[PDB]
């Protein structure tokens, strides 16, 4: 494991256009969506986290606990329910998505103080870093 916590601000963001098509972001919302940059607060209390996504024309955040299986709805993204499950795998971070779309999920880790995101869903991966904001 890492400490992952921080306000994390994006820094770079390759290829979200090709996740987002993967999960079928219409035209118009993946306009607004490149341009949003959201920031990015980890909150990491042991096995406990709290992940926000936020910007201004709204957040998202997930709750949960590593190794600890919970349903995500997604609303405000796709809004496609998966069974979700985050475990450590060395120290990065990976969620597993399981639903509709095959090979869904993400990866956090940390590379000094550089934050590192893959999103991902069948083949189409977006790679963001983050510096952190404070
Ligand atoms: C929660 C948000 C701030 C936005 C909400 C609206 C959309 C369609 C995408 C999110 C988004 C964004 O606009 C930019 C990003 O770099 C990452 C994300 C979260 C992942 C979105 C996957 C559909």
């Amino acid at each position: 494991p890492a400490d992952l916590s921080g306000t994390w601000t994006l820094l770079s963001s390759d290829n979200f256009e090709g996740y987002m098509l993967a999960l079928g972001i219409d035209f118009a919302t993946r306009k607004i969506a490149k341009l949003l940059k959201p920031q990015k607060v980890i909150e990491q209390n042991g096995d406990s986290f709290t992940i926000h996504t936020n910007s201004s024309l709204r957040n998202y955040f997930v709750k949960f606990k590593v190794g600890e299986e919970f349903d995500e709805d997604n609303r405000g993204l796709d809004n496609r329910k998966c069974k979700s499950l985050v475990i450590w795998d060395n120290d990065r971070l990976t969620c597993i998505q399981k639903g509709e779309k095959k090979n869904r999920g993400w990866t956090h880790w940390i590379e000094g103080d550089k934050l590192h995101l893959e999103m991902f869903c069948e083949g189409q991966v977006c790679k963001q870093t983050f510096q952190r904001a404070l």
